[PDB]
DNA sequence: TCGTATAAGCAGTCCGCG
DNA sequence: GCGGACTGCTTAT
């Protein structure tokens, strides 16, 4: 096989690297790696390397990396630029895997581990661990095994040893339900004591080191207390036994409200699963407690005990080791959903970059970028010193709050990256400048055409069109990768329609799922099977085609994000290509080709309707617009179709035959006019939206800009079995808006978009006579909690006090000596909720944190002092009033003459 | 919240508005 | 009461 390296790490003048060699097996060496690196020379100096400018260089081979880095400070104190790659490890790298790298994940030992620490005194902070670790599950991707560490003897407690069988037995015999599947996998080790299992544990992961290392909240807290412990008990040269290479470093994170410490582990790749989420999963979470996102990821159930925490380990301790291996087990089932480990390696060895260092888009495009350019033996630039500034961005269109009953949208296909392509905009394409005439003025087409040479924006910059850019030519490959795994998520959402409308028919008998690739379009044979299949098959082959959806959004969406974040990171003062002309140069452009397809949209409309300055367009938002259809369907007759989905085919007709050949020539003008180097703007037909056919049903309404709500029948080519609303920006999607909220608003809007002004009446109505039942934690508002510190004046709020904090303040007050009790943590999220007049606390709100309930000894009174009245009309009704307003509807009937009979 | 960007909405505080 | 200046938080893109 090729080889391909695990970890990389510089230290002092030794590369030390991990790699799995020509025949599979893991290996470690050390490397006294000489590096280069660049100054300028004179023109009559021969040389093969070249800036990317074209400027001639002369390449400074160092005796060592110590070297290397004194010479870049001595050219900073003469004040010349020091040209080429800073970060050794990437040139080594490049240097020693000079080709596409080819990884076997199967060869990649993948750690996912869990720690328990029995603590009476509140919180176990890591950098003091001055409690026995009393549990460790570690997991290994090579042996497939989980291996658990117990703690039998504890200042804290003696106990008995854990039982397998009583672990894999239901919840109702008395058992923990320790999944069956893991349950051969489990190796189980109990010890007499701390000092042994430590031992044992360092003596295990010196034998199966991992090379990536996971978990949940590991960076922050399992690998800090570990370490920190071991550190206590034994001194640190046996700490650093963690370090492959013994090296450890403490870290310091630094953020505007504060700081806190991790611990390095050089020759380790820690890939924290919960920064894997936040970063990669798309979502805004009211909480991220394991448990939390487990049951929203899993649909699996709370892990359920009796009493706090602190005393589990001493009362059942069989269910305290039974959550210990489960939780690491729930990680792991996250990842074979989302696969953001698999997206880590993939995005990392196509880049040439630590594993780790996926998180930062600028390190990533940085190594790619370098790759890149040193196959041309071109030579990077020094980064430089920028102060922030800011710059402007996308154009957004002012609605008119109404209803909308037929909606067509279209948008951009990777807008920012396609203009980039399109005008070629890179660090070393820029040809110049040219006057700027106002925007509208190029909108307008009544401008001065800018160049006849080169490619331009509307923000003034004229760039190349003799060669693609290094910008352009390596966005290029993300983007196509991008398209391939979009193309496999639609397929396997097409997929899912289709079972979903065959369970209309379950066939009863037995049977089983047929073995297919969701990936790709369902065949007849496929379709024609599908119909005979019985439910349970069906669907078993729905999960399974919603799980390969999953996998190809994961892929795809964030490719996506990191492309996106290539043109961002040409607007952060950190990245080496940093320039806010190229920056403004797309954002500029973006803002000219939406208002210029507009106007053309609007124009050919108006023509094939045979009417005049009247707007088809009634919104849209960086590359989209959403397009009012009523007069289209008009032209033919509501009366002349069959059904709801008649419609929307013609209307699908219309656009992909009329529209989008209309909106292809608008842009190859526009193309022409700033001379760009190719025409990429594709704008493809998103959504068709409208109320069922015969329903008095809105269809669709708009509230002000990045507020709307769409009844959609066909979302880029997928024709649902059911109407699936698309709400954006809206309290149904906001993470702050009680999850019950949430779920009535949205009844509320589908009632308005598919049934109308009385069924909404109707609900309305309920809900506000049985909310007050709802349970507490349902109806609570959630925030994250900033700055704690800087408004707490004696323990009451100080001036402009926030009301989330003045709620956790409350509880502060509430709770007062209790080292037993849940403390609020700061920059993490709360439960809020109001509380009537004259209540115990003595204030109007109290906050506890998120993804729990609240502590015992104030539960009851929260519940008996709850403001409900606040409650509704603070989350519920205004909102609903809004929605109301703007579609021109009452959500409350209104008299009429007929009450006098 | 260590980790690419800007535009823009709503909740709430403080205080003016005769 | 509303709305402007401001902080805080959270979306859409
Ligand atoms: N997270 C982000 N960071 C930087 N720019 C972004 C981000 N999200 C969106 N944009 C910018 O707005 C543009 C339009 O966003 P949109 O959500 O329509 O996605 P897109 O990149 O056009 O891809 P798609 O083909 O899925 O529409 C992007 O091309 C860019
Ligand atoms: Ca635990
Ligand atoms: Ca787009
Ligand atoms: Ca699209
Ligand atoms: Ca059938
Ligand atoms: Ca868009
Ligand atoms: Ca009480």
């Amino acid at each position: 096989m090729k080889e391909f390296y695990l970890t990389v790490e510089q230290i002092g003048d030794s590369i030390f690297e991990r790699y799995i060699d020509s025949n599979g097996r893991e290996r470690t060496r050390e490397v006294e790696y000489k590096p280069s690196l660049f100054a300028h020379c004179p023109e009559s100096q021969a040389t093969k390397y070249f800036d990317i400018y074209g400027k001639p260089c002369t390449r400074k081979l160092f005796a060592n990396m110590r070297d290397a880095s004194q010479w870049i400070k001595r050219m900073e104190d003469i004040g010349l630029e020091a040209l080429g790659m800073d970060d050794f490890k990437l040139a080594y790298l490049s240097d020693t895997y000079n080709y596409e790298i080819k990884y076997d994940h199967t060869k990649i030992r993948v750690a996912n581990f869990d720690i328990e620490v029995t603590s009476p005194d509140g919180f176990p902070e890591p950098s003091q661990a001055k409690h026995p670790i009393d549990a460790i599950t570690h997991y290994d991707s090579i042996d497939d095994r989980f291996y658990v560490f117990d703690l039998l003897n504890s200042p804290y407690g003696n106990v008995e040893e854990w039982s397998i069988e009583i672990a894999a037995k239901l919840q109702e015999q008395g058992g923990d339900e320790v999944p069956s599947e893991i349950i051969d996998k489990i190796i189980y080790m109990p010890f007499d004591n701390e000092k042994e299992l430590l031992m044992e544990y360092l003596n295990f992961w010196q034998q199966k080191t991992p090379v990536i290392l996971t978990g949940w909240n590991v960076e922050s807290f399992a690998i800090p207390y570990v370490y920190n412990r071991i550190k206590n008990i034994f001194g640190e040269s046996t700490a650093k036994r963690l370090s492959p290479h013994r090296k450890t470093r403490v870290k310091v994170i630094e953020n505007m409200y504060g700081s806190r410490e991790i611990i390095t582990l050089f020759g380790i790749s820690v890939l924290d699963y919960i920064d894997l989420y936040k970063k990669f999963s798309f979502t805004n979470q009211p909480s991220y407690s394991l448990d939390y996102i487990s049951e929203f990821e899993l649909n699996v159930g709370k892990l359920k005990y009796d009493g706090p925490i602190s005393k589990l380990r001493e009362s059942n301790h069989q269910r305290y080791i039974s959550y210990n291996i489960i939780a690491v087990y729930r990680v792991l089932q996250i990842d074979a959903k989302r696969q953001f480990i698999n997206l880590s390696l993939d995005m990392g060895y196509y880049a040439k970059i630590q594993i780790q260092s996926v998180f930062s888009p600028i390190k990533t495009w940085d190594a790619i970028i370098f790759n890149s350019l040193k196959e041309q033996n071109k030579v990077i630039p020094q980064g430089r010193s920028h102060p922030v500034q800011p710059y402007p961005g996308a154009f957004v269109k002012e609605p008119i709050p109404n209803r909308y009953k037929y909606v067509m949208s279209f948008d951009l296909t990777s807008g920012y990256p396609s203009i980039i392509r399109q005008v070629n905009i890179s660090p070393e394409t820029i040809a110049g400048t040219f006057k700027v005439a106002p925007l509208h003025d190029y909108i307008n087409a009544v401008a001065e055409r800018p160049s006849d040479v080169y490619s331009c924006s509307p923000n003034g910059m004229m760039y190349y069109k003799d060669r693609d850019g290094v910008v352009p030519t390596e966005i290029t490959k993300v983007f196509n990768q991008r398209k391939e795994h979009k193309g496999y998520m639609l397929a396997a959402q097409r997929n899912g329609e289709i079972i979903k409308e065959a369970l209309h028919n379950p066939n009863l008998s037995v049977d089983e799922p047929l073995d297919v690739d969701y990936r790709f379009d369902f065949s007849d044979e496929i379709k024609e099977k599908i119909k005979k299949l019985s439910a349970k098959s069906l669907n078993e082959m729905l999960f399974r085609a919603q799980r390969t959806e999953v996998a190809g959004m994961t892929a795809q969406i964030n490719r996506k994000l990191l492309i996106n974040s290539l043109y961002g990171a040409l607007g952060n003062v950190w990245f080496r290509y940093y320039d806010l002309r190229n920056a403004t140069a797309i954002t500029t452009f973006g803002q000219m080709a939406l208002q210029w397809i507009e106007r053309k949209v609007n124009e050919y409309l108006n023509e094939v309707c045979g009417t005049e300055g009247e707007a088809f367009v009634l919104y849209g938002d960086t590359d989209s617009i959403y397009v009012s259809a009523d007069k289209i369907i008009d032209k033919v007759g509501e009366s002349k179709f069959r059904d709801t989905n008649h419609w929307v085919d013609f209307l699908d007709k219309f656009a992909r035959e009329r529209m989008e050949p209309a909106i292809d020539r608008g842009f190859r003008e526009m193309c022409e006019y700033m001379n760009n180097k190719q025409h990429l703007m594709f704008m493809d037909r998103e959504a068709i939206a409208g109320p069922p056919l015969g329903s008095k049903g809105i269809g669709g309404f708009w509230t002000g800009k990045k507020r709307y709500a769409l009844n959609v029948w066909d979302m880029e080519g997928t024709r649902y079995a059911e109407p699936k609303l698309k709400i954006m920006g809206l309290e149904t999607q906001k993470s702050s808006t009680p999850k019950a909220v949430q779920k009535a608003l949205k009844e509320c809007i589908r009632r308005m978009l598919q049934e109308g002004e009385e069924s909404l009446q109707e609900y309305f109505k309920e809900f506000e006579k049985e909310f007050r039942q709802l349970n507490y934690i349902s109806i609570a508002s959630v925030s994250s909690a900033n700055n704690i510190a800087k408004y707490d004046v004696g323990g009451f709020p100080g001036p402009k006090c926030p009301f989330h904090i003045r709620g956790i303040l409350t509880y502060n007050r509430a709770i007062k000596g209790n080292i037993d009790a849940p403390q609020v943590v700061e920059g993490e999220k709360v439960y809020v909720l109001p509380l009537r007049e004259g209540n115990p606390f003595g204030d109007k709100c109290i906050a506890w944190p998120s993804g729990t309930e609240i502590t015992d000894l104030i539960k009851d009174d929260v519940l008996h002092w709850m403001d409900y009245t606040v409650l509704l009309e603070k989350t519920f009704i205004k909102p609903l009033e809004g929605f109301t307003s703007a579609a021109k509807l009452d959500y409350e009937k209104k008299a009429s003459l007929f009450d006098m009979f």
